[PDB]
RNA sequence: UUGCUCAAGAGAAGUCAUUUAAUAAGGCCACUGUUAAACGUAGGUGAGUCGUGGCUUUAUGCC
């Protein structure tokens, strides 16, 4: 019920041909080609685009898709040259931005993230104890729950990196995050948990999203 | 047993051979969608895969 200041999320209509479900490093250097101040920034994260699911491992865009970023509101004057009305290219293809619209970071009691990934943690036990160690550098208080497929497991995903020649294996969980209160949700919001921000996960969004994602 | 009782109009046959509905034709010439305005002020979101790889002190984050 609190909007958060100094963050928002800058969100542009996307279309084009069907994208990889995984873009990941694709997404992240596209925009990086067409904005390279986007390689130096900091606290910057690329929300995981919206897009109903289609066959093999591509996700096909919708109008409803979109490209959201969330981003320090003064730091907009560094990318929104370089982003809105412009183009990318993910593989061969041509994908158009337009002017985008500015979201206000929500409070949740609920929140969920889709992809958290944290270095040298694989297992369940070491990873959540990982998260929690992650709220107590940021002060948070929150119990965490991983999202789980149908068959009860907790859910892994993995983040292809194709640096140079060779592909890179990075994998992570995904968390849903609970009993936070406003400020604390705001903050976790801002923030993030785990790393790789900017390469399409560790950013979270509410729990409404946890239960589409359960669905399927 | 009925002006009745019995009682095949039956056998066979190509409507055939040949013929351009053809020669010619502009739906054409003309048209302004003219003239005027303060954004005042308050309407939201749909979804994968599975056991460390180049930097960085395990850390913890970058590609």
């Amino acid at each position: 019920l609190i909007q958060s200041e100094e963050y928002v999320d800058l969100t542009f209509k996307l279309r084009g041909a069907p994208i990889p479900l995984d873009n990941g490093y694709l997404t992240y250097a596209a925009l990086s080609r067409i904005c390279p101040p986007l390689h130096e920034l900091k606290s910057i994260g690329i929300h995981p685009i919206a897009g109903i699911p289609t066959r093999n491992n591509l996700l096909e865009l919708t109008a409803q898709s979109r490209l959201k970023i969330r981003i320090y509101h003064q730091q907009i004057p560094l990318i929104y040259p370089y982003l809105a009305g412009q183009a990318f290219h993910i593989g061969q293809n041509f994908y158009q931005l337009d002017i985008p619209d500015y979201k206000p970071l929500i409070s949740s009691e609920s929140v969920y993230s889709r992809l958290v990934i944290i270095k040298g943690f694989q297992d369940s036990t070491n990873f959540i104890e990982a998260v929690q160690r992650q709220m107590d550098n940021l002060g948070i208080q929150g119990k965490i729950e991983l999202l789980t497929r149908q068959d009860g497991t907790p859910q892994r995903r993995q983040l292809t990196i194709n640096k140079e020649g060779k592909q890179f294996k990075v994998r992570g969980f995904g968390v849903k995050i609970s009993e936070l209160n406003p400020e604390d949700s705001l903050t976790l919001q801002e923030q993030g948990i785990g790393g790789k921000r900017k390469m399409m996960c560790g950013i979270f969004v509410p729990a409404t999203r946890s239960k589409e994602e359960e669905e399927t």
